[PDB]
């Protein structure tokens, strides 16, 4: 859909069987979701924001349905306040920005 | 234009007669800018982010030109790694997210 930006662009995602809201974020290179339980193995990596660097777990090959469109990619879960869908998935869902 | 999200959506702003490069960021509610010289009539504020809080100077009624659309709004200057155009301005250049 076209989303305007008078409101936060939130979408439901279904991930790991769980349903969440998540912010569509063209500013973020990566997708980071708050702690939740995901299956599979995983690695520790850390990422920056404003404010500073949080430690996180890299999960690869993980399947998300984002607004129902589907996709697989790396998710980082860790201490965010908001679950963020960043350009690695926004690209598979085919998102664009138009001005 | 239409920005595809393979690469970061960087754009040039002219702000206070200085030329910067910034990120069009749909997940940020405000515009925050690295430290720079502004005509200093401003207030303390603190914005939150990933990985912590940072402390910013709030200026409003700043004219910004973000591509040749001028937009006027509140700008938070402060210790961010990257200049970020958030939704308060994007709505003013009319930007949309689409998929
Ligand atoms: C990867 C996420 C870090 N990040 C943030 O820290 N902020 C903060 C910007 C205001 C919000 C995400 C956010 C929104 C609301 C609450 C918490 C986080 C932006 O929307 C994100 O793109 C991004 C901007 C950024 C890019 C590169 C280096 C530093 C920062």
């Amino acid at each position: 859909p076209q989303v305007t930006l008078w409101q936060r662009p939130l979408v439901t995602i279904k991930i790991g069987g769980q349903l969440k809201e998540a912010l569509l974020d063209t500013g973020a290179d990566d997708t980071v979701l708050e702690e939740m339980s995901l299956p599979g193995r995983w690695k520790p990596k850390m990422i920056g924001g404003i404010g500073g660097f949080i430690k996180v777990r890299q999960y690869d090959q993980i399947l998300i349905e984002i607004c129902g469109h589907k996709a697989i990619g790396t998710v980082l879960v860790g201490p965010t306040p908001v679950n963020i869908i960043g350009r690695n998935l926004l690209t598979q869902i085919g998102a664009t920005l138009n001005f």
